[PDB]
């Protein structure tokens, strides 16, 4: 019928691959190469945007939703610089985020035309 060890927990279930942060006290420079060492440790990551027309927020996307429920069970509360610029994730509405170009502003990680210099 089923194995004498069952799962537990459901899981945690699913819904996206796709997070959003926010940052509380920004009051150091943030970029796509911040976030993507921070959010690398935790799992593959595919592709990162931001947006700061106001307050300071982003957008981020792992090869995998495993890899996207560790990433805001590890860095959510979390500081960059050890104090300030404390981090704040949840899922976003998407199920999928698209990018245009590399710059400071977005990157993609999983395009055949990332670029690079070695």
């Amino acid at each position: 019928q089923k194995i004498s060890r069952p799962g537990d927990s459901d899981d945690s279930r699913s819904v996206n691959s796709v997070l959003l942060f926010t940052i509380l006290n920004p009051i150091y420079s943030i970029t796509t190469d911040v976030l993507y060492t921070i959010c690398n440790p935790c799992g593959p990551v595919q592709r990162i945007v931001i947006f700061r027309k106001n307050g300071v927020q982003a957008m981020v996307e792992f090869d995998s939703v495993q890899s996207a429920q560790r990433a805001k069970a590890s860095l959510n509360g979390a500081d960059i610089y050890s104090g300030c610029c404390t981090l704040k994730i949840e899922y976003a509405k998407p199920t999928r985020l698209n990018v245009f170009k590399n710059d400071q502003d977005t990157w993609d990680y999983t395009n055949p035309n990332l670029s690079g210099q070695g």
